[PDB]
């Protein structure tokens, strides 16, 4: 596994060669290496991985010749770059601080709001690699079209998360459980775990719009469970181990967290949450964290956690037929107990 | 003319009926629609119209059936959305105040930097066009691949554009013509002129490497000029006329008029563009402007004007062939002399 992942982080640079490979736009390509080596590594590449160790697993290993494994390993850090220009984009929209360990691309001086371009020309990447390496392929237009619906997917999605979390304003009528599975069905599941498996399956020839429709089932309950674990982590995970500062708080957000508190909240208890919340006061985000540990939500988290489990691995047993099991096993033992 | 722009604008409620046609997402959805009606609409249509105009001219009139026109119309919409998601983000980046006569999207209150994902959304609108209406032509992959690739070296000519204009720091030494046009022909000539013009040539069925080659040449000149009367109209241009306020000198730009100014100044008026140029400062922009006067630069850009119009006009006769003239002299007339 960790082995599995050194195999797909030597495959980086040549990657970056390709990418930036016209002696007048030396200077940009030169811009384009340092936006890359910067935002595309550090984290735990499990979206690039789940690529390769899916596409290993749905093709027959007498078809898995040198340049069909480099289509896969291509292709999975094309889902890392889409992750990474969403990322720098949102950690300038959520005003955060740190991310994978290091200050914010847009946080450096010299940098700023030019970052906005550096993610435009990330997601520009994605579609320079798939014409680089999959243009004579019959998946092509599958894959381009997958990765651009990701997109929208994605961007539909914090388009929801921005509009229910307006800054300034008590937004804690809107903090609905209805109104959450929505915004992380399409912020975070489409392209954080339907993407990576459906790549695969069309560079496998699993095209079938029924195969995709019961991979989906699976994979959107699981990106689900995923961003309920992210929203955990935001306000009690480790900072050294989750690389990154919490901000759903000041940031108004409609975190799992907010949505628990305001269903286990007495009047009191609400009104304490709407005096608190959405603020940039380091005391108004220290009294919702006492209230949230007041109302047991990391052991409501735990329970949710099992509970999620449990109902992930019985939709495994009924929608991961004909593919095999392990496809869906493996990612889930991935995200299953993570802090990170 | 007048009316042919009243035949293209009259489309737009079908475009964003169809683009804004799930409930969960309801509220997004109603956001994009915003997006579309705020930032798609106001200006010239010269990019959206071309496409209209040159697949008129390519193609014969037994074969522009109802479907064909429709495509033609919606491509052209494309065109003008991709505008529309570099507008937007350009604005940001360059702390502009207004567009199209009205403020900044980014500048209205309740936006702010939750336009950057706003200008994902309006790029996501082209693939998801193309794909509702294009998807069975044969020509599909062509126009994907068209405005992917005119994306990528607008964002590369945006680098280069940031790069030359560092804030706070004196760039003169990098103000030169071989980087001028450098930036110029990728952060406009490729989208603004050759890909309007290359979408109607691969929907009339011209997708010869050498016709594309030869319109081109054309079009990447026209490019530059366009970009040239653009920096003029930044400090010399009417407001009320153009619709938006200069900042090129504000922000260190590498204006055509700044590296006219360096062929020509003297050690004493170097100086001055010096202390001055790449300054918030009021009277600093105003001395800067005062040193253009000084220096004739607009009776300079007069001059280039004429010159460019004989050059371009020499290219047409050279490189039009096998296409109309008119696909090209179209497209000048609306461009030469524009003070808007
Ligand atoms: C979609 C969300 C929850 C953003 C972070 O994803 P990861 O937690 O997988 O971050 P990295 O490993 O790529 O750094
Ligand atoms: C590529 C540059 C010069 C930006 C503005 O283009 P236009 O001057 O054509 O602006 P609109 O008509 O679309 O408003
Ligand atoms: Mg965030
Ligand atoms: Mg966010
Ligand atoms: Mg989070
Ligand atoms: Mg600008
Ligand atoms: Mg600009
Ligand atoms: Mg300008």
């Amino acid at each position: 596994y960790a082995q599995e992942k050194q195999d797909f982080v030597q495959h980086f640079s040549q990657i970056v060669r390709v990418l930036t490979e016209h002696p007048e736009i030396g200077d940009a390509i030169a811009r384009l290496k340092e936006v890359l080596e910067y935002n595309a590594i550090g984290g735990k590449y499990n979206r690039g991985l789940t690529v390769v160790v899916a596409f290993r697993e749905l093709v027959e290993p007498r078809k898995q010749d040198a340049d069909s494994l480099q289509r896969a390993w291509t292709v999975g850090w094309c889902v890392e770059l889409l992750q990474a220009f969403f990322l720098v984009a949102d950690d300038i929209m959520d005003s955060s601080l740190t991310r994978r360990g290091q200050i914010c691309w847009y946080q450096k001086p010299g940098v700023g709001l030019d970052a906005i371009n550096d993610a435009n020309l990330l997601e520009a990447c994605i579609y320079r690699l798939l014409k680089l390496y999959c243009r004579e392929q019959p998946y092509y237009l599958n894959l381009i079209e997958l990765f651009l619906q990701s997109s929208y997917q994605t961007e539909i999605g914090q388009t929801l998360d921005l509009l229910t979390a307006p800054q300034g304003n008590v937004d804690l009528v809107r903090f609905t459980e209805k109104r959450y599975k929505s915004i992380v069905k399409y912020k975070t599941a489409f392209a954080s775990f339907y993407l990576p498996i459906a790549a695969a399956m069309y560079m496998a020839g699993i095209d079938g719009e029924k195969e995709h429709a019961n991979a989906k089932k699976i994979l959107l309950e699981m990106g689900e469970f995923f961003q309920i674990q992210d929203d955990y982590l935001d306000l009690f995970g480790d900072p050294s181990v989750t690389g990154k500062i919490g901000t759903d708080i000041q940031d108004n957000k409609c975190s799992w967290l907010v949505v628990q508190c305001l269903q286990r909240a007495t009047p009191e208890q609400y009104q304490i949450l709407k005096e608190n919340y959405g603020q940039k006061e380091a005391e108004k985000v220290a009294r919702v964290k006492a209230l949230y540990e007041e109302l047991d939500l990391p052991a409501v988290f735990l329970q949710y956690e099992e509970d999620s489990y449990s109902h992930i691995m019985a939709l495994i047993e009924q929608y991961a037929a004909p593919l095999p099991p392990a496809v869906f096993l493996g990612l889930a033992r991935k995200i299953y107990k993570r802090r990170k």
